[PDB]
């Protein structure tokens, strides 16, 4: 799971607004979230994975074990159940809440970390590179 | 558990260096950790409690359920097991790792949030007030 380890900075964002729309994120947060260029810091300690996201918007962190469901408060303040798994080199996170769910796929593409977020057919894609 | 909810800023620190010494935190981190004036953001969402700590030093966050042990990577990068409990108005956190343990008691005193950290008889006390 070490291919993801390191510090990553956002270099491109696509369709993030309609992904957020689909998730139920409100207008004001969408403006601030869409203007942020977060760093994403990923580390592994033994079996424990950690992902820190650092924007002007918010600073969040999740710590989790692969394939063990955990409770999470997302940056837009949803309380979700998440499970994160490693699937052929992609880190795949499923978040469930209030009868909905969204998949967040983190994968390595050349020198890039590509994050694909899907919910109900709406996809957002954010690309990161090492800082 | 709502007495702790809100944003808190550090107003005083006492004996933090020897507490850190006792925990095993290294010289360089002790300098940077001791110069930080963190904000501490506490929220409750249903049964889920969250504590964000925001310094120039690091931004961390733990999310937990009361009385349910969780794995944590501390700001100084120890992997610990923590259990947090509510004991007569004090939020009490025990961290265990490598045969050691330390207790972090968060309590309300008038308008202050008082954090008392103990390990092997060495105590540190940090006082926060609402930001
Ligand atoms: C701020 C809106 C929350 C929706 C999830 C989105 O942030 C995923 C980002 C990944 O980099
Ligand atoms: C940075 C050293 C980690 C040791 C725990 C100490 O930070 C507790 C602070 C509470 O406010
Ligand atoms: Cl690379
Ligand atoms: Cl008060």
């Amino acid at each position: 799971c070490d291919a993801f380890v390191g510090t990553w900075k956002l270099v491109s964002s696509e369709n993030f607004d309609d992904y957020m729309k689909e998730v139920g994120v409100g207008f004001a947060t969408r403006k601030v979230a869409g203007m942020a260029k977060p760093n994403m810091i990923i580390s592994v300690n033994g079996d424990l994975v950690t992902i820190r996201s650092e924007s002007t918007f918010k600073n969040t962190e999740i710590s989790f074990k692969l394939g063990v469901e955990f409770d999470e408060i997302t940056a837009d303040d949803r309380k979700v159940k998440s499970i994160i798994t490693l699937d052929g080199g992609a880190l795949v996170q499923v978040q469930k809440w209030d009868g909905k769910s969204t998949t967040i796929k983190r994968k390595r593409d050349g020198d890039k970390l590509v994050v694909e977020c899907v919910m109900k057919g709406v996809t957002s894609t954010r690309v990161y590179e090492r800082a």
